[PDB]
């Protein structure tokens, strides 16, 4: 497959319509051994986690806990064996308070929420890159999730902003990834309906409304289309950044959007 | 007529003699705007500054971290420029990230605890002070805040890096709210400004960009000088680019345009 | 005392009382400038317009794609605003492509005769017009070209975007020569602005279609734009203009201002 | 299997063993794809070395300032390829701009018929060999062409550099009618190979200047289906470079 006897962790399974479902059951499919990461509700992940190609070790993982990130390398190299190390990390993992999206207004959120947010969406890439780069191999590559901030939009409000400090997060983390021979990058995806998808039904009627005209108006723009119901060309998307295929892209965005920030109508 | 002739605006972020915000006041004042000015901590301190400026000022209290101070700013500088006046101008020129976060600390070595207070000052408080003196603004208005280009990545700037990219974010939103007031919102991206004590390996990373800068600059850069930060800034707040909003200009020399 | 009081401008574009360089030369007169303005083709229709400026100022013929026009352009310019004196500013306002490559006219199916022509008159020109008033510029002094946002594709637009983009990058090359001379180059990337050309499309004369994507083109830049964008008020756009052109953007070169409305800004 | 495996693609610019394309080539080879070549001038001399190819592939003529070629191409590509077969893939290697629009000489002393055929060839030809080949490929097929990152001014690249930020703009436009077929366009912008010294130093992974096989990755990554959502869009293979400032 296309990652044959690759060692890949993948964080941010929540439910079935995860990103980081879709990128797990594919990776598998293409050969990787999988480590997966879960958060708070472990007993529900774990049943989720069950339904893919292959079995894997689950670890938990709170990126604002400290203690997690800190006995993290560990817990994955017994669950990898001594003297084996990772060949990809991935970070499918956002979190953004109620108040600091939807129809609340974008003045109303208190800087707690926004730090909270900013915390888990975008500190915490660097977080899992420090806890984890001394148990990556040398053409290793670590993956993380992005929606393209840099024009702002109704209703997504500050999490464009942690996106925003995401993908600066990320130019940083390759700087260091690279001392290690490890790759850093994002995929910006389109939208996909996850739980948070949600929002389409939750951070008020009208919110909902602009979240239905961003969805259609993406399909729209993309050349190619977009479907927003299928996780499975964003996986593949991943899966290609994980693999050795992209050896001289790092720091980068990658958009697996269908083409729509390419175009303005 | 002066440039800003008339007009009535707030300057943030003025601690020394040397900071982008004094410069920005001398010209706004030289160009004939009634100015209000804040500071953050030692008050007593930033007053002997301020007597400094071309023209005397008021002077009024606001640590951005402080939700109390927000919630009264509006008020308190109606007080000042006198009931039935509003501001024509906002002026952000605060910036904060503890040296964990920027300068010679690891990258990694950052707790988030002093990366989210850099954050906070640097790139929230722009959307509460826009929350906050948004009511009290003129239509036509402009709010101008202060940026050094994120879009890649660099040495010793870190987390500050990450805290402009938010902000630059930050801009866009406030340009939506700040539409419905007539308002305009925008950023300077300034060159480097001079506003071993690092040691020797950061005095000469710093040494490289400054050099670097004016080398790539089509027009030269001229760190000693923040004049032309100053009147960018001005231009801004001025009548004169009136279709402009959630936008960033660059007062670098253009070094930003170029690679080598 | 004037935004441009005392600068001496030269300004090419004006084709009708409607083009975008007509209300950046009203401005800058308003603003105590002395012009000199440059025409192609209808050199006595074009006169006519000029003289519905503020103040008359000489009209010089200059097609740029005449080699021999820029050739001599510096020295009749020389002659219009006398010896010892020298321009402060230049306005490149200059734009052309072809039906074929603009419209209704598939991408695919526009010759590269077309499109090179386009090119030469909308990108190249920049350059060559540079060149020519460069050794007769005062340091401190500015060019500025027109521009619309090339950086994502659109209908209808189709060469002329590439033209755009093309020209963006001539914008950065030129801003190293005239840093030479103390010179700054910039581009305004201006939002839509109704031309007779503009305002004829959306009556329908290129076609039901087109006349819909004009519709659908300018009322979502009004929706996007956080202040909002009026399509007949070129006024903001001038202003932007002349804000380069005079002393208040001294440390911007090889750049792009953009005065649409924030519309760029935003993604809805 | 290859990454490839069984797909049919059209590789153009070899020129020397050296060039992009022939390592473009090579590795697509490798991975398992029947490919078709075209080659401009001396088509006895690049044929000498595309025998060097891990296998062999029909080579036909093709410079993309000519009109007849471009009529013909689609036409001698199913010949070779057999009737009933589609291309898989497109790859665009073709650069040119004469000397007087680069190096050391002056940005303003190239005249526009200079710039006009750098264009032509470097931009323009990418529109025109995708409106001859887009009805011989396949849905979800891959239009892939060569950038040099001209976002910012540069020195020497002059002339070069208005072509490719020429050559972006179309790209754009490319996907627009490509996406009718279910086809994909993408740009893959690519450090210096040998055909900066500070490229390297910006490289969070560094830069080997002599090594092409990273940048042929890469493009194959894109003709594969394992980036299916990617469209009008450019792929930087530069080691990170032009994410650093310093
Ligand atoms: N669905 C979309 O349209 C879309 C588009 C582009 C990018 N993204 C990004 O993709 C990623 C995955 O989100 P999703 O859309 O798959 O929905 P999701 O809810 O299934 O996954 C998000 C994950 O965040 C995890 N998380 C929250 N707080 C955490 C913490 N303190 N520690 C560890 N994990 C924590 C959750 O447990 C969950 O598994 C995010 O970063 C998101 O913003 C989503
Ligand atoms: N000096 C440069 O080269 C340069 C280049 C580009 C952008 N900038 C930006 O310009 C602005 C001003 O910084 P400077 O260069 O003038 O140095 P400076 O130290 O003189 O100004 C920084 C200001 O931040 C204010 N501040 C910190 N915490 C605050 C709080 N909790 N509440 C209210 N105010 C607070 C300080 O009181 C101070 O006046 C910033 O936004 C900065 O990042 C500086
Ligand atoms: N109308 C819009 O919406 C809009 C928006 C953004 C940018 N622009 C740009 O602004 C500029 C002015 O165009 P406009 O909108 O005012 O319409 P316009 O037709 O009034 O201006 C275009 C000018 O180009 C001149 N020109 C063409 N060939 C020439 C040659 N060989 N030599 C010298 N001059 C020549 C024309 O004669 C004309 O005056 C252009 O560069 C254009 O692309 C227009
Ligand atoms: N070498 C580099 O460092 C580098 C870096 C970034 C991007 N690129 C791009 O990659 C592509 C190939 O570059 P290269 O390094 O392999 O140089 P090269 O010399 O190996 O290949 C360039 C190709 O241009 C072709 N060509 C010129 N005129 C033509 C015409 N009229 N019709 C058809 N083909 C014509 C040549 O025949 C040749 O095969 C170009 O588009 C180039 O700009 C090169």
């Amino acid at each position: 497959g296309l990652l044959d006897g690759k060692r890949i962790l993948v964080s941010g399974i929540i439910t079935d319509s995860s990103i980081a479902f879709h990128i797990a059951r594919v990776a598998q499919e293409q050969g990787a051994q999988l480590v997966l990461t879960g958060f708070d509700r472990l007993r529900l992940i774990q049943r989720i986690t069950d339904r893919l190609p292959a079995k894997a070790p689950l670890l938990e993982l709170d990126v604002q806990n400290e203690e997690h990130l800190a006995s993290l390398a560990g817990r994955v190299t017994e669950a990898i064996g001594a003297g084996n190390k990772l060949d990809g990390v991935v970070h499918s993992i956002g979190f953004m308070p109620q108040t600091g999206m939807g129809i609340n207004p974008f003045f109303d959120a208190p800087y707690a929420d926004v730090s909270k947010g900013i915390h888990i969406s975008a500190y915490s890439y660097a977080s899992m890159a420090k806890a984890l780069l001394p148990i990556m191999n040398p053409g290793g590559s670590i993956v993380g999730m992005d929606f393209d901030p840099s024009r702002a939009m109704p209703a997504y409000n500050w999490m464009t902003v942690a996106k925003s400090a995401l993908e600066s997060v990320n130019r940083f983390v390759a700087r260091e990834a690279g001392k290690y021979g490890v790759r850093s990058n994002l995929v910006a995806a389109g939208p996909i309906r996850t739980l948070a998808m949600a929002i389409v039904g939750a951070l008020g009627e009208e919110a909902g409304a602009q979240a239905q005209l961003l969805e259609e108006g993406w399909d729209q723009r993309a050349p190619i289309g977009w479907n927003m119901k299928d996780a499975t060309p964003v996986a593949k998307t991943v899966c290609a950044l994980l693999s050795d295929w992209l050896p001289a892209t790092t720091g980068d965005i990658i958009y697996a959007d269908g083409g729509a920030h390419t175009q303005l109508l």
